[PDB]
């Protein structure tokens, strides 16, 4: 009946969705633009003709600049704010100034993440799309990348043709992982207690080293593959040690996991879980395991965080078919590890620092 | 000081504009793989391995039907249900129902919306952007799309070696203005007390034909160029007639403006609107015009509703340097125009029909 009425806001909802990526797409024009940085090297806010002028457009692109300013400002990445003018022309401009978004816009500093933006919105990132449909009817089983392409991510990095694309995906995980230090000084509550910590997959040490920057006195262990470490001494508190963490892992007061259950089924991160909660058995209920990972928290009140980390795995999926636990998974893990409880701090927008207690 | 602490919300509010693009991929690919219809099919709540079964799917990809259909339903697109399962086996498991917005995907219905999300959402409507660096910084006044690939769009679709994109491009039209019944049902109130209504630009008269499949009282008058209208002859209630807007518009008790001022200018758009005035005066105040564009209310509550319509802007502008104007903006033409009031009705999920008053 009168249901078959109101072409409801059910059209809304569906045309927001399609449009959506539109906003992405102003963003990585705000970075290619260097907006930010115009504005930021002004100190001051800045007038449309300033922009125009700091950007060295040509007059018929200002127009253009505008039209995505006023976007971008409406989604927060930019503030409006009233100025007057010099000389007798003209009468009242409007300026535009950085906000805390934008701010992560500004190049040169340790915050800065315009190499994940342009990564992440690169056309390798995103052409792939088209092939979705052949994807889903195929037989093969195989990333979207691959079928899009014919070969996988990392192989198309590695063509010689390529040689910038890959320095522009080694920009950005070199600066995610530099994020690393902002999320160390955000939480130096989880390390203050601590007297010694082992950084398991540790590599050759350079993840140790941004712990060190922060707490100089932690004794740190870097446990990895006989192969890895190798040769690598240490100082005092520096250690390294090599091994098979699915057999054991050194002792000390806490066991940092960093982006390593990630790349492991349940059966395989079970096994860590458990070697790991040995490892820290020698200091009771005072030891804890720090894992960093993804959590997806579906029953979470901030509805757009959990679309964002579910985006987020969707790319996964499609690029490398890889997948990210719920906090439900990561319950379940915990708790057949033998722990008694666990907190979840959200970190970097949309990763998760969990700690788990015996 | 503590400012420079709090990596804020800032890093998830980034976050969240730069994956949005997935969203609207998700979608894209629920239009594709013919979900809603395979469940509309049904007529009943369907299970994963059903809805596979329906699509035919390889069994590798499953999985990947389960992660878009986890993202969708958070997105509101499908609703998670719990129902028993035939036979001794299996346990407990969840299935899948559309809601209204998914329901705008079933084909073949009236309501169906699925050729606009394949063609807003093709590789010729998305590609371009890999230029949108390059297109800021040249001398040439062009679209992004021209920029990109060195001819206009239009020229793109007619091509031979586009014949499928084109017809693609046609059905979203085609599609697009066939919901204007839908407007119409929706809004009678608008056309309810009047006898008589002139469509300007009207053509050949393909709109005031889905009028009078809601109206066959009112009496309509489809008012073009000589050359549109020529000889086409009417009815008692149909109406042909030739000559130039910017000149004058044939009386009736009201002017309808469908799509018409969205391709002038101030200048050019003032003129039409005065002679559409006058084309009603002699109704005194019971005379309206009628005009059916977009208006952006950027002062809005529903931010949402701006944002979109501030996206498809965006799109405008990308592809052929088009515009749409801001409430305000209509505003100062409709007054200057030399009207008393104005009323906006929103439509079609982000247009608007506004009615003016002499
Ligand atoms: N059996 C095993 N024991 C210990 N490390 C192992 C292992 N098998 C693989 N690895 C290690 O797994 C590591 C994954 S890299 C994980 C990321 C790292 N913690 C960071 O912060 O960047 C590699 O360094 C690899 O050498
Ligand atoms: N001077 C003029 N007077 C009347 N119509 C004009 C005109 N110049 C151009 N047009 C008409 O402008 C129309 C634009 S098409 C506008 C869309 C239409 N009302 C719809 O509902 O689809 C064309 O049909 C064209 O013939
Ligand atoms: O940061 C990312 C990223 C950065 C640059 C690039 O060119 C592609 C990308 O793909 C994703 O958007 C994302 C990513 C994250 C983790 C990972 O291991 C791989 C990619
Ligand atoms: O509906 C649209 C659309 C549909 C199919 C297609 O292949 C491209 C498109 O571009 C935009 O996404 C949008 C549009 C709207 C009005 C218009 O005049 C042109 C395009």
């Amino acid at each position: 009946g009168s249901e078959e009425s109101e072409l409801y806001h059910a059209q809304i909802h569906l045309y927001k969705h399609v449009y959506n990526f539109v906003s992405s797409m102003a963003l990585k024009s705000a970075m290619e633009l260097g907006i930010a940085d115009a504005i930021h090297n002004h100190g001051k806010p800045m007038t449309l003709s300033e922009l125009a002028s700091s950007l060295k457009l040509h007059p018929s692109k200002v127009n253009i600049l505008h039209r995505f300013l006023r976007l971008l400002t409406h989604n927060g990445f930019f503030a409006k704010t009233i100025v007057k003018g010099k000389e007798g022309d003209e009468e009242e401009e409007i300026a535009y100034s950085l906000t805390p978004p934008s701010k992560l816009l500004i190049s040169g500093k340790p915050t800065c993440l315009s190499s994940i933006v342009k990564g992440a919105l690169h056309p390798s990132s995103l052409d792939m799309w088209s092939s979705s449909k052949k994807w889903f009817n195929e037989d093969k089983e195989q990333t979207l990348f691959e079928c899009a392409t014919g070969e996988s991510f990392w192989d198309f990095l590695n063509k010689d043709s390529e040689s910038s694309t890959l320095s522009m995906f080694q920009d950005a995980m070199a600066s995610d992982s530099r994020m690393f230090k902002l999320v160390l000084q955000e939480n130096k509550r989880v390390f203050e207690g601590l007297e010694s910590l082992v950084d398991v997959g540790g590599g050759t040490g350079g993840v140790t080293k941004l712990i060190h920057e922060i707490f100089p006195h932690l004794k740190c262990t870097v446990f990895d593959q006989p192969q890895v470490v190798g040769n690598l001494t240490g100082n005092e508190n520096l250690n390294f040690v090599g091994g098979d963490m699915f057999k054991s892992i050194p002792s000390a007061d806490a066991v940092l996991l960093k982006w390593v259950l990630h790349d492991w089924n349940d059966e395989q991160s079970l096994k860590i879980l458990k070697n790991s909660k040995e490892a820290i058995s020698h200091k009771g209920k005072d030891g804890k395991v720090i894992i960093i990972d993804i959590s997806i928290d579906e029953t979470s009140d901030d509805r757009g965080l959990t679309e964002l980390q579910l985006d987020y795995d969707l790319v996964m999926l499609t690029m490398f078919l890889g997948k990210e636990r719920t906090k439900q998974e990561w319950e379940k893990l915990i708790y057949d590890a033998g722990f008694s409880s666990y907190k979840i701090t959200p970190i970097s927008g949309f990763k998760s620092l969990i700690e788990v207690y015996p």
